């Protein structure tokens, strides 16, 4: 009499793989999930960070649900999102995940946080989706950028047991990827625009204005800090002391909104910034620039 | 195919509401939940403290569902129940909650804790009625008195983002009111009960004896520690170093569920009090006097 | 109308006890129980630890879902499982609990965590199995030594109010002993094993080896500490600095599958023990040695 949850995450675990990062003194665990039959894995940037900045040391291997270990390569990196592709060369029959639609999920859905069966710590946690587009600030592992992501909060527990590992629907749909760097996941939608630059270009481009934040709230949003020199911010007119309200359409409430609004808007297009300068309201203009312009 | 519990969470939404207590310094959010049609507003004492405490410099907003922000005047307050009545003035078509019945939860109820959509880190938790009539002490915000509730508790997580919002039943059916100062709502049949002395009277009484108790447990009860001069306590032949046992027909285990007893007893009738002395058990008769004469 | 977990918690409420130990100055409360109609009641070891070590002071009741207060005593205990059995003379119509098998668990399995419904801060909580044979650490209580138990990993939270008593499934039947010592069951195979060597026997021998181990991962297992002199590790070859990878036919990943395979193994049968030496593989012979020779 199979139950509910159990069925679910029974259909998904095959797609899902621990991942191991070791060396000579040190070893990191952690999941992933197979989005790809070529080989492709997806998991958090945090997981294999250690790896991927002393790549001499560090091993990476991959070991599936039915106990196979297979060496495992570096495709990309995103520390900006939390995410990274791995690629295992020449494994036939894979199951790859059903991908689902982030937009189409609503708060109280049921949801599944799996991490991979095969790990030493590893947790299947079950709980509801509590918010959608929660900007959620993120430490980074090792000399990697902290960062802060648009992410669907859920009461179910993100620990480092199912961390890189699938957010599961009930149709056993994978509608985003747990990130326990009260529970977080970045949304299948974004990881899906990620997951393909890094395949392509083994890299991203995100959006740079050249602004450091403080968050404010009287009678509300992000005060500028820090404007770097020759920065499109400077080069636009924002000043230091104002108060951003609103980048883009997004309007701004915090430091953190702040962040995840400024990756929204198009590399090279003008931009519309509003911040309110000792008491008035100004509406300033900003063209991006790319934070790595050699891969841009 | 609208699952369980976002149909719920869906009927209610249009029923919570975001609260922002602003001054030129400072802003404190929380949620709160429409019990009347003519405006009135309930949620935690905690979440407008300060607003109260100095009202000269605070100024309080209601924003509702559809974006539309309304100013709100405090009608009432009690840190003793942690709960506060809001009135917003001449809003057409309030979408009321439905009250239920907190005498007929049970252990194992599955649950909603609610918080207003429109807030900053609001969040919607699920989880069931873990106990009933459970005694959780408070802390207080500002100036307030810390205070200690008969609570419903809950493992659904109660959190800021659904502080002051409704904990919910299974027929979208309000029955407690969540409060964050391992989830605890204070029932619904309590919150009707002093949010109409708030809305009628501005204010509510609460019995008091005059004892400061701490908890006692060997071969259990309140330990009394002060008894202040002229208190209906020392009038009635409470001396200090006495094991509380039972206030009225109720018996206590702690100091925490004498709390609870003397606000269930009725001001100016003569009450039982039995108390464990030097190993003797007496029986004394108390008569509660109103924590606020000129109200009373 | 009833809810699924209201009628599940509520069929099983007879079956679960508080458990009080007490003394001069202190008193100690904990969930039990029934398991066999002669008046048998299990618990965790922690829960009366304090009882077992002090027995002159302490005094043990066993208060049932009737308000009913019955005098218990200690059958035996096993700090090494976190058990203890109590017994309750002459008590007529108990309603025993329905013991599960915990070999049919699954990860996704919904589960309540049931404590006893007249205890101080007694809690129901619900979740889904996460995790099954997961060695996890408990500190002991007093004098008590601190060990390791191969449990169910669950989502409920295991607490105070709910130690000691049982982890239930979907029929209402006992699949392990919760243990607050994130939520952590002793399984009921396991429980079923050891309550049936302390009913008969009044104790329970477990294996030893004489070996201290430390965790080790790089490019896994348990690193040899120090080891006993005249210890059947010393005996069979085991060297301090050795690496124990597997125990028996059970592979070990660090310190806390070690203790949880030493007590897999039978007492004087002839063991296999892999170990990494300086690099080389080394297969020794162990012969395991009862924890405790006379009641052996």
């Amino acid at each position: 009499p199979a139950g509910r949850f159990t069925k679910v995450a029974a259909a998904v675990a095959d797609s899902v793989v621990t991942i191991e990062s070791v060396s000579d003194q040190e070893g990191m665990q952690g999941s992933g999930v197979i989005v790809d039959g070529r080989g492709y894995i997806v998991t958090n940037n945090h997981v294999i960070s250690e790896a991927a900045n002393n790549p001499s040391q560090f091993k990476t291997t991959v070991v599936f649900n039915d106990g196979k270990e297979v060496p495992a390569n570096l495709v990309g990196r995103d520390p900006k999102t939390d995410l990274a592709v791995l690629k295992v060369d020449n494994v036939d029959n894979l199951t790859v995940a059903r991908l689902g639609d982030s937009s189409k999920v609503r708060v109280g859905d049921e949801v599944l946080a799996v991490g991979a069966p095969l790990g030493l710590r590893s947790t299947v946690t079950q709980g509801i989706v509590s918010a959608l587009h929660r900007p959620v600030p993120l430490s980074g592992e090792g000399s990697d950028t902290d960062t802060v992501i648009d992410a669907i909060q859920t009461d179910a527990s993100i620990n480092h047991g199912n961390s890189g590992g699938p957010l599961i629907d009930m149709d056993a749909q994978v509608i985003g990827i747990n990130t326990a760097g009260l529970g977080f996941a970045i949304p299948v939608n974004e990881m899906k625009l990620v997951a393909n630059s890094l395949i392509k270009d083994g890299a991203i481009v995100h959006p740079t204005l050249g602004i450091s934040t403080r968050s404010v709230s009287n009678a509300s949003g992000a005060q500028v800090a820090n404007v770097k020199a020759g920065s499109p911010a400077q080069k636009g007119g924002i000043l230091e002391n104002d108060v951003i309200v609103k980048v883009g359409n997004r309007a701004v409430a915090d430091s953190d909104e702040f962040v995840v609004a400024v990756r929204q808007l198009a590399i090279g297009q003008d931009a519309p910034i509003e911040v309110v300068r000792e008491g008035r309201h100004v509406t300033l203009t900003v063209k991006p620039d790319p934070d790595s312009t050699l891969e841009h």
